[PDB]
């Protein structure tokens, strides 16, 4: 009974509901970015989440991102600024978390995130201590804020409930807050409470994506090193695969 | 009879029926980004624009900007990475611009803006061409599109139709399309059309803005060079002064 | 393969994904509104709708509706109005039509409706010469708009084409447009374009809803004569059973 | 000092900023809706609210109110229903309120009226008994709910404070509350809290709305008692004066 990939009907249900509901909240969202790499599954096991459905309010590792702009921002820069700028650059996208969903635990080595909740509430997981990175010197500056503890009773995926161990620190986002900014280099995930009535849908502004994907496989590389450059590190290792494709039948 | 100032309640009128339909629109204002700063009038002789006010249609040079994100993106940047950081960082901003008023020309010699319209249209003006930096190599990428001519009409403020002269390129943007970029070192300028219902809304997510102006006046620099740092250049002398402050009588 | 019913997943994502996207666009949808009644299938051959679903395109009866109110506003009345009350009364529902679906054609006897389209466009089928009752002398003030000849190419749900015969006028609806107005007694039937990238959302202000549904079957009668008074007269015999109660398995 | 009238200039800037917030809350807001009737000053008196103007957040009796329908609903009615099609029809309005200002207290024979918020807070003061009309039977069926005692602190307009006396029951609405009913007969009025960051904004569903003011000067009347009906009565004599027409200068 187990899930191995998402029939075309339960994608498309899945996904063209996200892309209106997207339009409903007036995020511009294009025809062009309305694929089928929109709808991600982070690994062959959290196909299960299909098994009952988007509104089962089950645990699982799966969500929507429509994004409406990653320019790289590389016109205009000094020659020398060519080895760092794949840590600079502009992304926006929405993201669509259904109730009791997760986007797994995971850093980016160059990516610096924040978030802007538009529906819902965000539930947000992370270290606030960052990713050393194997002998080099990093400027610092804010840091992150240490937050609050977890609240009591948090579901996790099963089979991947470690892979939330080190992101002790918690917040709750919602519509209103103030931007909440994630780092480069620290750990985090989040979810939309199981009990919530409508699908999380939060604006995400960062830096550069870097994501050798599916829909993301045909642009030409800004800075030769950018080619094929990764910048998604998953805390699971199963979570990893599925992430740059999803299994349509 | 040439106004030298805007009244306190000329400006909380202006400033916070603006941040009402920002709220209206869901952008998340907060009670800090509604202040002294937000309301910009270019220049001691674009005061007569509270003359007759915003609906009266007349072409002056103000507007007003809510800041919910100025991230200077430095944690966990590589040490080398530091004489470019000032290019990168994230900033999200709401600007309204109300009929025939405009922001200025200007552009940028490290800030990158990318625009997304809210309600309204956008009529840009800009120059396809960057503004050379005085002996320095810069990266090439995607540079910009040529546009469309001007359409006919378009009235200018009185006294500061000449700094227009170079942005011969056009677009007009409306709620829905896709994100326009606008590289650093373009001249570049916009306007809400004169017989437009409503003011024009739009959204800029761009690199870090690097702006010591009097709200700004206050803030730790993450990085030593940053300090005092500009990146504003108007076309028009008269549009400089005028720009860090807003004359509240 | 004729589908009997509609399974409790089929059911809750399209009507918990519905209300979502209600509450998006600031309808006031309460707990109580998101029921096992909201979603409506007229009739049993119309259960073929899931069979591709409900983002096929395909033309099918079915549509989803949240009451938000339905206020006899027989209270104040003076006692001789205790006749004709019935026509009158005040209630606020939001529509939901899917891509290529159709609200069936009908008509009230009792029920004036107006229509605002929230999102989407409108196709609004109906006839401009109302359904005579047998002898009795009725008002007359703006009657209905001749309106315009149907588009080439409407696809009319198999097995029903004949029930839109008489529906004749046409006319096309959208955000913004000045609210249309349905006297009673005016046939009348509405659809989703199949290429809509997004659901039809409606608002409906109409009289008072006399339905003896099924949850609609807990209620004091404000009038002796009001209590199982039915006002729906769908033209297609078989969109009349599965009105009153969707099959849930 | 005591303002006599509203400059042309207050007036638009107040009334257009209106209609463009209620377009940007999806309000059909149409060009005829924005004229010179849709900002209304109850008394004159009651200008001296634009000594310091709508964001002062002093209490004084005038408001916004943009009508997108006003149908009689009275075709397709028996003959026998003329005498009563007066307390039906159909009325959509859009209501914009500033921080402490009131829609001030009155009470209508034949208008039931129903808020929804879409913007800000709304605080309702009423009484639960109806006006009893001079030796006339009326109909019941579920009254008014005695609501609750006022909060401590409002503060009422200067020279009205009296005519809000009787209107002991409160109730403070949200938006996505329940529709909330006032029927016919009932006193009631209503305001923006003083402390609102936003206009209150309230669309307002009710029966056909009796009012021959100044923009509904020019209408053919459905039934011929109609012609020249009133159906508000204020408790302040002062307010009625300047209901029907905008004092412009
Ligand atoms: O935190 C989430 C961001 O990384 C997103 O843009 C995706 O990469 C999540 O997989
Ligand atoms: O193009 C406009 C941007 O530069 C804004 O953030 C302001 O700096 C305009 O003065
Ligand atoms: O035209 C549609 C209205 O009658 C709705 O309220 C429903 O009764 C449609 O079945
Ligand atoms: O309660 C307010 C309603 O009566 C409105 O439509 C206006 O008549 C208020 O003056
Ligand atoms: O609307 C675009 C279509 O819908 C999405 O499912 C994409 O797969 C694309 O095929
Ligand atoms: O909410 C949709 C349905 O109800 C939930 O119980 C899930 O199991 C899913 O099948
Ligand atoms: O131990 C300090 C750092 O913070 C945690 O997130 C760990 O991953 C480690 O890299
Ligand atoms: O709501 C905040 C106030 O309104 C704005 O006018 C700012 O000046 C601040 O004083
Ligand atoms: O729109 C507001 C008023 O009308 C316009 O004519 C302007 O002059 C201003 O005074
Ligand atoms: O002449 C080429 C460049 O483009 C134009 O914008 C000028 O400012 C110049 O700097
Ligand atoms: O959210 C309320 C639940 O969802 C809807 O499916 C209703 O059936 C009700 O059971
Ligand atoms: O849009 C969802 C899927 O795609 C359409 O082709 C329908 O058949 C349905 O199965
Ligand atoms: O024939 C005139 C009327 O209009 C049409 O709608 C028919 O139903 C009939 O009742
Ligand atoms: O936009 C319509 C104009 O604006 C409103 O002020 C009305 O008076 C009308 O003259
Ligand atoms: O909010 C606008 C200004 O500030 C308030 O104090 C009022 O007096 C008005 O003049
Ligand atoms: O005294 C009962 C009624 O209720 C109150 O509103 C009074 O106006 C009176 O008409
Ligand atoms: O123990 C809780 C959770 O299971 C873990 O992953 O993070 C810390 C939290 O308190
Ligand atoms: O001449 C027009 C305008 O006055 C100038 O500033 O830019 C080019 C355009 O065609
Ligand atoms: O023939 C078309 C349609 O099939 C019919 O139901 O109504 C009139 C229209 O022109
Ligand atoms: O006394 C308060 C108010 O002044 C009056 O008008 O209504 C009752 C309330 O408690
Ligand atoms: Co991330
Ligand atoms: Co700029
Ligand atoms: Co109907
Ligand atoms: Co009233």
């Amino acid at each position: 009974s187990a899930r191995t990939s998402i029939t075309r009907r339960e994608y498309d249900e899945w996904v063209r509901e996200a892309a209106a509901l997207g339009k409903a909240l007036r995020y511009p969202i294009t025809e062009k970015m309305v694929n089928d790499s929109a709808g991600i599954v982070f690994g062959a096991d959290q196909y299960d989440a299909f098994k009952n459905g988007m509104w089962s309010g089950e645990p699982y590792e799966a969500m929507i991102i429509f994004e409406s702009l990653n320019e790289p921002a590389v016109d205009g820069l000094p020659t020398g600024a060519a080895p760092y700028a794949e840590y600079s650059g502009l992304c926006d996208k929405l993201m669509i978390v259904h109730p009791g969903k997760f986007c797994p635990p995971h850093h980016h080595g160059r990516k610096t995130e924040s978030y802007e909740v538009v529906l819902g509430e965000m539930e947000v997981f992370y270290s606030p201590t960052p990713s050393a990175e194997s002998g080099v010197e990093l400027l610092n500056f804010s840091g992150m804020p240490v937050g609050s503890p977890w609240p009591e009773g948090v579901a996790l995926p099963k089979g991947r409930e470690s892979s939330y161990e080190k992101l002790t620190s918690y917040v709750r986002l919602r519509a209103g807050d103030p931007k909440f900014v994630m780092h480069r280099k620290h750990l985090h995930a989040f979810r939309c409470p199981p009990d919530s009535d409508v699908p999380l849908v939060v604006r995400q502004v960062s830096t550069y994506s870097h994501e050798p994907t599916e829909a993301a496989a045909g642009n030409h590389a800004p800075i030769p090193s950018w080619l094929g450059m990764h910048d998604n590190d998953f805390v699971s290792d199963a979570a990893n695969t599925g992430r740059l494709q999803t299994a349509i039948s």
